[PDB]
């Protein structure tokens, strides 16, 4: 039994320096790794050629679906192995059976021997050499590791007693920390030779004034953390079976790909394994471009349900966690789907981590935590595309099918976004719904589809006036009491307020406290007195009268005020990210904003349009004029699907409607966020939509139809071919993103939306 610390691999293929430590101390060995191969080519025969000192088989592994290739023809697909030396050496000559025609492809030529060895063997490998007693010569020379080979329990892997160092920049086992790891390494060639445990903390950054303090500082915790770094280490290694150097900290989705990839060389399924490389290695086929996946590579956007009005029932606002994994967990003409068998290979994965997790493992909850930010990352090995969109596509249907049996009981949906659901319920006090919502909240949780599913309840409303998420307002109570008046806190959050004038913004709030009170008045009658929904018919008759006299007040000042240049600081209209509307009036825009809020009730439509009419007669205007219609002030910019890596959040940021504060943190915990990489994400967006412009499909304009000729003129039906994505389109999205690159500082896309 050895406890090897560091693989490490070097010039000479097929060789891996490895730091052990024998029950005396450290020492130094050398393993010998020969390179195996995944050959599919021709369709019958074999070359027959014998020239190599190799080992070839036919094979029936699983080989990945891309969708490209479906032809299913023959197999044929062979397992050589053959050793890395004579493999470079073949690289040499012209002819041989690697580089010869009919070959289809390659499959695993990017894994090496490091990789090999360490997904293997593991950390507590073992010799079982017997036969004559070369341990030796298997000592002075390089032990080949091929013939022989055990790997033992790592129940236990040290009991720790060895001397620990530092090594730290701000710009015997020792600790590197450093910002530039390969520059360091290469600057002091000393530094190779030695046992390193490579943990980087990156970017210092300082305010430029006093930085003494805050050096200081930074120091302190990185002296002081030595005990927790190295507890932590041993304590992912001991479950993790990756030798301790060789592992990371922070990397989590390296884990994710050694356990994956080993239980799947469990079975006969083909890796697909590819190193620092963000596309997945198919035998080359990946390189070349596909409509299918260029589909299925830009499809990140997830539907949503937004029913707006004013609802005078409670309202329950729950949020749903473990979504993703709650989906795995559940559940040939198809040539876009993932391939069952790793799918059900992963499925057991989960829920035997999900097993140990629930028996106090921090380790298999920490693997759980980061499976689903494992999934979406390219960066991480093992990545498919496919998968993605797999996971994507369920859990799609997975919302639908919560939404439709929360549908089940009495209740409408209001709003649905991953990670908040709005329901309506049919009773019309809180204090009567404690039972109700635990009945719904158990019936939820014992369907089977459902039972991963982490529900709670953060809020309940007694009156809700809903237009999207970003524009509400309405009365609430945290959790509701015993024998107690429930406490009820007054929300009122309008982005729509910020396109208004200075002097009347502070109007909009007065009057909707003003809606908000007769409201609730009203509906307090409503209910003591005992198609529509009488608890809300005939409040705007207390508050009509007085806002008729105020609208005449406010437009006389305004036509004695405009034109005086004293007052130009009041009746300026500002300019926000995502301002297009170019309107003249000041007092129009309030009395519209006033009254489409109003105009969500869909119970007294006839009550508010006579008094819009009666309000637009103060102006010259008529009740159905192009001028007196709302429409939205701002535009949208969503960037779906931002990690908060402090977090392990999904959150969807759009850059015009959310008010800052929210832009630059995450919403779970207030953490900033890097600005470079949402700029880097902008960009994405944009390079991805003009790429999506350039591939689109023709339609006919009467005969609404797919144009199936590379070379014509019109429809055989007399028409025009008209496209799918019209220019408007995207030239209106490439103008919302210079107003987003101007209004906050983004030089990055600033500079790439001039290089157009
Ligand atoms: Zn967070
Ligand atoms: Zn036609």
């Amino acid at each position: 039994t050895w406890e090897v610390l560091q693989y490490k691999d070097s010039g000479e293929p097929g060789v891996l320096e490895v730091f052990v430590t024998i029950n005396g101390k450290v020492q130094n060995i050398t393993f010998h790794i020969p390179k195996t191969i995944y050959m599919k080519f021709k369709s019958q025969t074999m070359p027959l050629q014998k020239i190599k000192n190799c080992l070839i088989e036919k094979s029936s592994a699983s080989l990945p679906n891309n969708p490209k290739t479906s032809n299913p023809a023959g197999g044929q697909l062979f397992k050589i192995t053959l050793p890395e030396s004579v493999f470079l050496e073949e690289k040499e000559n012209c002819t041989s059976i690697f580089n010869d025609e009919n070959v289809l492809g390659v499959f695993e030529g990017t894994i090496t021997p490091h990789q090999r060895a360490i997904m293997d063997l593991g950390a507590s490998v073992t010799f079982r050499s017997k036969a004559m007693g070369a341990l030796g010569k298997g000592i002075q020379q390089g032990f080949e590791m091929k013939d022989l080979s055990m790997a033992e329990n790592e129940r236990y892997l040290s009991g720790f007693s060895m001397d620990i160092g530092y090594l730290l920049h701000f710009p015997f086992l020792l600790l590197l920390q450093s910002p530039f790891i390969t520059k360091l390494l290469g600057t002091i060639r000393l530094l190779n030779q030695m046992p390193i445990v490579k943990l980087s903390l990156n970017e210092v950054l300082l305010p430029q004034l006093n930085w003494q303090p805050t050096l200081l500082k930074k120091l302190v915790n990185h002296v002081l953390s030595s005990g927790s770094w190295i507890s932590h280490l041993i304590k992912l290694s001991q479950y993790s079976n990756i030798p301790i150097c060789n592992l990371r900290l922070d990397s989590m989705d390296y884990i994710i790909d050694v356990l994956y990839a080993r239980k799947l060389k469990k079975e006969n399924i083909v890796l697909w394994w590819n190193e620092k490389a963000p596309l997945p290695d198919h035998g080359g086929i990946q390189n070349d471009f596909d409509l299918n996946t260029s589909w299925i590579m830009n499809d990140s956007e997830f539907p949503k349900i937004n029913n707006s009005g004013v609802y005078d029932n409670v309202v329950l606002d729950v949020g749903v966690d473990n979504l993703t994994v709650n989906t795995i967990l559940t559940s040939e003409f198809v040539h876009d789907a993932f391939s069952n068998d790793a799918l059900n290979v992963l499925r057991g994965m989960l829920k035997e981590w999900w097993d140990e997790a629930l028996k106090e493992n921090s380790t298999a909850d920490l693997l759980v935590n980061s499976l689903a930010s494992w999934v979406q990352n390219p960066n991480a090995k093992l990545f498919d595309g496919l998968l993605r969109y797999h996971v994507h596509n369920l859990t799609k249907k997975a919302l639908l099918q919560l939404v439709n049996e929360f549908s089940a009981l009495g209740s409408t949906i209001v709003y649905a976004d991953r990670n908040q659901i709005l329901i309506k319920t049919n009773k019309y006090s809180p204090e009567n719904c404690y039972a109700y919502s635990q009945y719904m909240m158990k019936a939820v949780r014992t369907n089977p589809m459902f039972s991963y599913l982490d529900l709670n309840i953060k809020r309940y409303w007694d009156l809700l006036i809903w237009m999207d998420k970003f524009n509400f307002s309405g009365l609430a109570c945290i959790e509701i009491e015993e024998k107690e008046n429930q406490d009820y806190t007054a929300v009122s959050q309008w982005q729509l307020k910020k396109f208004l004038s200075p002097i009347y913004q502070p109007e909009f709030e007065d009057w909707m406290m003003i809606i908000l009170d007769s409201m609730l008045k009203t509906k307090q009658s409503y209910l003591k007195l005992n198609s529509v929904e009488n608890s809300l018919n005939g409040f705007s008759h207390l508050f009509s009268k007085p806002l008729m006299k105020r609208v005449k007040k406010l437009f006389k000042n305004q036509q004695e005020f405009i034109l005086d240049p004293q007052y130009e600081a009041d009746y300026v209209i500002p300019v926000l990210p995502g301002s297009h509307l170019n309107v003249k009036n000041p007092l129009l825009e309030l009395v519209k904003s006033l009254c489409h809020v109003m105009l969500l009730s869909k119970s007294t439509i006839l009550e508010i349009r006579t008094l819009r009419k009666e309000l637009l007669k103060i102006f010259e205007l008529r009740e159905f004029a192009k001028v007196a219609e709302f429409k939205d002030p701002s535009l949208s910019l969503v960037v779906p699907d931002f990690l908060c890596e402090y977090c392990f959040f999904i959150s969807d940021i759009d850059f015009c409607k959310a008010a800052p504060e929210s832009i630059f943190s995450c919403v779970r915990c207030h953490k900033a966020f890097n600005q470079v990489l949402l700029q880097e994400h902008l960009i994405q967006k944009l390079r991805s939509d003009i790429e999506s412009y350039l591939i689109q499909d023709l339609r006919c304009s009467r005969c609404h139809k797919v144009k199936r000729d590379y070379m014509s003129a019109h429809c055989p039906c007399a028409g025009a071919w008209e496209g799918t994505l019209p220019r408007e389109s995207i030239v209106q999205k490439l103008n919302v993103f210079k107003q987003v690159a101007k209004y906050y500082g983004f030089d990055i896309l600033l500079s790439c939306i001039a290089d157009l």
